[PDB]
């Protein structure tokens, strides 16, 4: 319907208290019974509104599913993003970003709750099942030269490892250049990537994976082992939108030390949250394949690798598996 | 006319030789005076059609404006590029560009006769007036790592030098790292960007904009005495499809190069071709603005450069004025 998002934004945006048919029909200037109709669409939906009479409705919980109209109170009350798009299906939340910041200077980001041809690093595959996870691009525009591209992942990485941890049980680390681990589980993947040129930045644009509500048996064979979902380290149930707050505090928070501090600021902290140290990986290079211990990262965001052979190495990135 | 573009392939296709109304008449499968129809739209276009009675008609010589379909007979014979855009006016081929770029591999190229929003570095406005320059775009898809995005810079200018000069009785010179000059005049513009991660690069997008026709009754008061036509430096008439060809065809060769070479292997040629040397330069930094002479380009593509106190830099780029 037409005033379903409408309808929504106006029941979150009067938590904690009740509004009436009336007062809702009054400011969308539609009759009161078109409101009933929208409500028991909404709940019928997932919604779970309390509607008393005489007191009218209030919004308690939503579904696992993305809601445009509560999403623009989000980009509202932001001064890191100008606006958003949400979509319940989609070829990519990438794909899109990157058509989306062609011609403009928006700060933006995309949610979807399911994508068809969700891409990780490398023109992989990544799983998007529909209503499971926080499949989102984030468009920033930090002015600053290309180079700098690496700096920000390192950033942004314990920006999000910070926010699962919220709601994590267990130990949330990194695995440098670009996953969350929670134990053994992937919780989630996120590609930093940028339109560019000489003179400086165009964009930044970082897709982000995180798994939410998946149980073991979601996961394809090929993978059921090292994937494990924030619910799974979870005690009480993970309420999607709660969750998807504190990530944007936190990709915000940290964007600013990105674009304030030098990599040392953060390095040790980077460090003691890494789980990639006295453990033997295995790195993969176009052709080449080899092994390696991961000995350190350095002021500048490098990782400093003993390979198998005692040769030393500083990458900028790399691909490992454990 | 739906047929016009398929019947001026013909054309084309056919030279140096006539072909009948009646054999194009069959290969497109309409009436024979369906294609008078055309033709004549086609002349009253500008088009230089000889028809003889008897023997049929002859693709002598195609105006200042672009046409899709002969254009395509440019891309088949392509081994660079998969296909090709061509338009009337538009946003910018750049933008253009950046738009279909994404979810693809394609290498192809972008044609208008007129930008109403066309762009130079920095957000400049860059005049592109109709049917009187070369405004075009260029994605290509080298797999190298995104730092070599300023080598390939250096590669293209020779290749645009070289086939803007094929054409000028004048020397054409370059004006590190992005402008080609002809004595004073600037007859092209041309800007290197890039999507790109830190695995690399997703696609290069060269935008060159190169004066072709202009008389200096046609430039802004604002730039008059620093803007030069291929024109104003070629005896005979420029046709516009004749430099295009040369100019791929030099664009290509270039780019192996590129792909092949280290800078140092064409590092004397560049240098035997800038106009940079032994003048004063006016360099530009965001806020800051200050003088120097331009001594040496290193072999790795940097300008190294003398300032008015004596203090030594190296540049990857610069904002250089006379
Ligand atoms: O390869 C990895 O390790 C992580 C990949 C990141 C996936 C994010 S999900 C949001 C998004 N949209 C995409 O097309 N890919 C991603
Ligand atoms: O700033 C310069 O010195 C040169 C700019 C290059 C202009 C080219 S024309 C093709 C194209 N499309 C654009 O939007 N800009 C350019």
């Amino acid at each position: 319907s037409k005033y379903s998002q409408d309808v929504l934004q106006l029941l979150y945006k009067n938590k904690p208290n009740y509004i009436s048919g009336q007062s809702i029909a009054e400011s969308l200037n539609i009759s009161r019974t078109a409101v009933k109709k929208v409500i028991d669409q909404l709940k019928l939906e997932g919604c779970k509104i309390d509607s008393v009479n005489h007191k009218g409705h209030l919004l308690q919980q939503l579904p696992d599913i993305w809601y445009q109209g509560i999403i623009d109170q989000y980009t509202k009350s932001s001064a890191l993003f100008d606006f958003s798009e949400v979509y319940d299906s989609i070829d990519s939340t990438q794909l899109a970003a990157k058509k989306s910041l062609v011609g403009n200077q928006s700060s933006f980001f995309i949610l979807s709750d399911e994508q068809t041809k969700g891409r990780g690093r490398f023109n992989r595959h990544w799983s998007s099942s529909k209503g499971q996870g926080l499949w989102m691009s984030v468009v920033l525009r930090p002015n600053v030269a290309f180079s700098m591209i690496s700096k920000f992942n390192l950033f942004i990485a314990l920006g999000i490892r910070d926010a699962i941890q919220h709601f994590s049980q267990d130990e949330v680390k990194v695995k440098w250049p670009n996953d969350i681990y929670i134990d053994n589980g992937k919780v989630c993947g996120f590609l930093t990537e940028m339109v560019a040129n000489n003179d400086g930045i165009e964009a930044i644009i970082c897709g982000i994976g995180i798994n939410l509500t998946q149980q073991l048996e979601n996961f394809d064979e090929s993978i059921r082992h090292r994937a494990t979902s924030i619910q799974l380290h979870d005690k009480n149930k993970l309420d999607r939108y709660q969750f998807l707050e504190r990530l944007l505090q936190e990709i915000e928070k940290r964007y600013n030390q990105f674009l304030t501090l030098p990599f040392s600021e953060i390095r040790e902290e980077y460090n003691a949250a890494s789980n990639i140290w006295n453990r033997t990986l295995l790195f993969t290079e176009n052709d080449k394949q080899f092994k390696g211990q991961a000995i350190d990262l350095d002021y500048d965001g490098y990782l400093i690798v003993r390979d198998e052979a005692g040769e030393s190495h500083r990458l900028i990135s790399a691909d490992i598996d454990f």
